[PDB]
């Protein structure tokens, strides 16, 4: 009897610069070590899970709408032993985050033992375009955060920025249907369609087409991220901004974590991390 497996050969490019995203993300996780309520929106597959176990997260609440991905994160979970300190307990929540802040709010408090006051921390690592859709969605995540948080809270934000691709685009005349690609030794490492028609970067709404890595082509489409205007309304809701920065300016502290993959990130993947940011903002 045989199970055979085939996956696409897929090249080594992309080694050093996923190590940084890794990295990165695990030096933003580790700055919530040992908090008590830790909230994830978005939290998909798990791919961040390992990190939550080494920061000592004490109760995590992932909330996500594709069980499938959840699915994943429970196989993550239970394969794969762990015991280091004092153990992570895990809520999954199956939930569209597009839906009435105060409903899933209310879901989330239900979970028994979550604080009536709030969490400590909400992260959420490249989800928050998904409701940059317009004024409505962006209101609602900030009324969700304001609602899942204690006074003092904290949110950990990793997104794409817009002001970011939108001068990528400008600068290298991309227009309407076009395509900027990255390409290395003859093959397109990154890519990204302009989907938007304005020039002029709006507050929600404006889509791109990203490359999905060594697809023959498939773009996967999202919205842009106004974080000026993202900043702004959960301005309006009770918060202050405390820190705003690329993923570029951790590249320096990565050449102490393997020196290796530091030596070998290429021009492209300096110019593709850059377009991706982090963003800490507090409840007042
Ligand atoms: C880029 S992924 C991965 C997020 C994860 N924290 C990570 O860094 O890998 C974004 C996740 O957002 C989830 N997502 C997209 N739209 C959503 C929605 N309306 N409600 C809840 N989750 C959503 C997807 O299921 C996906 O797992």
């Amino acid at each position: 009897s045989e199970f055979m497996y085939f996956a696409g050969a897929k090249t080594g490019i992309y080694r050093a610069q996923t190590a940084l995203i890794s990295f990165i993300k695990q030096e933003i996780i580790q700055k919530i070590s040992h908090q008590s309520w830790v909230i994830d929106l978005g939290i998909g597959k798990g791919q961040d899970l390992g990190r939550y176990l080494d920061a000592g997260v004490r109760h995590l609440v992932g909330i996500d709408k594709d069980q499938t991905a959840l699915a994943e994160l429970v196989y993550r979970k239970f394969s794969h032993a762990t015991t280091r300190q004092h153990a992570t307990n895990i809520y999954v929540l199956h939930q569209d985050l597009a839906e009435p802040a105060k409903e899933i709010s209310e879901k989330v408090h239900q979970i028994y033992g979550f604080p009536k006051e709030g969490a400590s921390s909400i992260v959420s690592n490249l989800f928050i375009h998904y409701l940059m859709k317009n004024t409505q969605q962006v209101e609602n995540l900030a009324v969700l955060c304001h609602k899942l948080l204690q006074p003092g809270g904290m949110v950990w934000f990793t997104t794409m920025l817009g002001e970011q691709v939108l001068e990528l685009l400008h600068e290298n005349r991309i227009e309407l249907n076009e395509v900027w690609e990255a390409r290395e030794n003859e093959v397109v490492k990154f890519a990204i369609k302009r989907l938007f028609k304005e020039d002029i970067l709006q507050e929600t709404g404006q889509e791109i087409g990203v490359l999905l890595p060594f697809s023959n082509g498939d773009f996967y489409n999202e919205y842009l991220v106004n974080t000026a205007f993202l900043i702004k309304i959960f301005k309006h809701h009770g918060f202050s901004l405390v820190q705003k920065q690329s993923f570029k300016d951790w590249i320096p502290e990565f050449q102490n974590f393997s020196k290796s993959l530091y030596k070998i990130l290429t021009e492209a993947d300096k110019t593709w991390t850059s377009l991706f940011g982090f963003i800490c903002l507090r409840k007042n």
